[PDB]
């Protein structure tokens, strides 16, 4: 049992631009710094444009560099999780030329592009499969952002095509992962939980892949609307954990807080260490948390432009390599919650869903919405709420398997704070 | 003095994907093969995504790799011309993440992007400036394709903004180039000659930069409409040379046929050698030709996908490294025209222009148009025609400088063969 603690690895000095010519001695020291925090894993991010520059040619040097980074993670004493398709990082898209402009197409529906992503997933798994430190794969960081209606070069897809895309790519490696002792997962930004009409559905995160991933960012309106150090803000990661369980078929499926950070566009730097400590305290009171992975390890140097300004400050280590106050808070939180075990949560707020298990109104569970607030209010009062669907609530076996004793209900009211 | 002969260098084995991890021993063999043809220069193509992955960071390893390729070109005895911004190659766009989707913007009008392109031009010149083999720079291969309405992710610009973009980037290095003995130029696809409404204007090619560049591709409708081995097709490159002079302020400005190939989508493979020989015969009969640079050196291996099929066959050397029949024709053509001197051309076709020197109807000088056909007819009849504008035609001083004796005028009729 017990929560894993790790960091999302942003290479010091050159960020992901380092993949062009990695400085292995610097990367080695980067990973040793992360291990010194007490972290047990890292999550790493190769670039799709370098991995697969042609639809039918994967660059062996790019694969070998991924293997070397994994090897250095293991030498630091870390398990290493690899995100296959980036794809999207920190406001930037990295899309190979064969899926751009004259060759524009949707990664979700174009069959020849799906076969290329399948080959890349297998090539990454196969490259790394003999490494004791290779712990698992995620399809890619927040790939759903490409199909969101807000994306300025949207890759179209309906919900059925998204389900098929997930099934195709996860299905390539799920059995190997199972036989080998590794994990396969996928990752969406919080539009999956919050955005009505979004083609990625909550049950996809909570049922497909081995563990649910959530990425908790209180710049999504939670910090602005309620306050950066409000209960709604501090408990937002714990809220995603419990919300996501409502949509899981398996009553003890682990939930991975795969990203959480203290974004400086809503949280004052003076409050960021307390935000970290208290957010992790709230996560640690939720059962079945797979782990907590902070965003991110090393600050982006100021010589790089066009990042939203707060992205530069998210690193636990400053640009000179020293441990920031948030880094100290995360190190302290790892030690605090080493052997803590959260007790069962038995009072559930109920989410009305349709016959397929999808919310009647995702806006009601978004920031500002009635279900979001009912959970935050119950949490502020010490009730330690969990979340179930109306379908689960009419199933005495599922209530029994989760130990649910009290049901709390609220009408559906859309929030308007979300983004 | 005499025409230069060179090759557009496409790296064997990995194409421009070799820039990720260049195999220097193969690149040396490639360049030695080009020299063995009798070529005296190559044109090379670094990738913008690798050179400048952040708006304010140019990758020093990518600069060092360009320098090494120039160094190997000289060691083979070749002068090396470098295209700064690719940008566009063989149906693919290579645009850095900081100019796409969430960061979408126009390289032609966004000031911060223009300053980045300025920094990249200075960085390439300065990296290469101490090298005996570095012979000059072109801003980039056919950059105008980004601003044409045909482009699916168009970068907007009006004609004045395009002129300012050319002036800004050429102005950075024009003086150094003259002091150092190198050249600076820019390159457009044939929309500049042929497409009404296009924001690149003919006089920009013929007046800005040290030499006019033309890229001659008879799949632009010429080969389809008149026949691949017609006089219209075989004379197309000479036509672009002479057409371009009409718009030059300097009556002896050199014209560089910076690309010509024998595209297999309109020219039968068995005819490509005679197409090469006779196209170059026609170029060699035009005065003031700077040089002829064949597209391209080495065929694209068939393991790479999504190229138009004919692109694979354009190389002078096959994928196994052996010299193709077209390669033999080009080698033979270099020896044939080593010492050729074209006599002056004195019979001129007249292009109607407005007071700024821009054509009244570019469609009339495109394939199928009256001015296009009037030139081809005179050329087929052995009249060796040149081209002037209507402004020049009413100025006996300009007629004197070019030695024009006979004028032929024709009514404007638009072609419809052009793409």
């Amino acid at each position: 049992s017990h929560m894993k603690f790790g960091v999302n690895y942003t290479p010091s000095g050159e960020w992901f631009y380092t993949w062009l010519n990695p400085k292995w001695e610097v990367i080695r020291r980067d990973l040793a710094q992360i291990a010194e925090l007490g972290a047990d894993h890292v999550r790493i991010f190769p670039l799709w444009t370098l991995l697969q520059p042609n639809r039918t040619w994967i660059n062996p040097k790019a694969l070998a560099d991924v293997r070397r980074m994994v090897e250095l993670g293991g030498e630091a004493g870390l398990d290493v999780y690899v995100d296959v398709i980036q794809g999207h990082l920190s406001s930037f898209d990295f899309v190979p030329s064969w899926l751009v402009s004259w060759h524009e197409g949707s990664m979700f529906t174009d069959q020849s592009a799906i076969e290329a992503q399948s080959a890349l997933t297998e090539a990454i798994y196969g490259t790394l499969s003999d490494m004791k430190a290779f712990a698992g794969l995620t399809l890619g960081n927040e790939c759903n952002q490409f199909t969101d209606a807000t994306h300025p070069r949207r890759m179209p897809a309906n919900a059925e095509q998204i389900g098929e895309w997930l099934d195709t790519l996860i299905g390539l490696v799920a059995k190997r992962c199972r036989r080998d002792g590794r994990l396969i997962a996928h990752s969406e930004n919080d539009a999956i939980w919050y955005a009505d009409g979004h083609a990625f559905l909550p049950r996809y995160a909570s049922c497909k892949g081995d563990v649910t991933t959530v990425h908790s960012w209180v710049f999504n309106g939670t910090g602005q609307h309620y306050g950066p150090m409000s209960c709604e803000s501090l408990g937002h990661a714990a809220w995603l954990v419990e919300l996501s369980k409502a949509f899981a078929a398996d009553p003890h499926r682990p939930v991975w807080v795969q990203e959480i950070g203290a974004p400086g566009n809503v949280i004052d730097s003076a409050d960021a260490p307390e935000f970290c400590r208290r957010s992790i305290d709230a996560i640690a009171d939720c059962p079945d948390v797979f782990g907590v992975t902070w965003w991110c390890s090393h600050r982006i140097p100021s010589a790089f432009s066009d990042f939203p300004f707060f992205e530069h400050q998210l690193g636990l280590f400053d640009v000179d390599g020293t441990l920031t106050d948030v880094g100290k808070a995360f190190r302290d939180a790892i030690a605090t919650h080493r052997d803590t075990v959260a007790p069962p949560r038995t009072t559930a707020i109920v989410i009305p869903v349709d016959e397929q298990g999808d919310p009647l109104m995702r806006a009601a569970q978004a920031p500002g919405g009635s279900l979001f607030e009912a959970w935050a209010n119950l949490n502020r009062q010490g009730e330690r709420p969990c979340v179930i669907t109306s379908l689960d609530a009419g199933n005495p076996a599922k209530l029994a398997n989760r130990g649910i004793v009290r049901l709390e209900r609220v009408e559906l009211v859309a929030g308007h704070a979300y983004n």
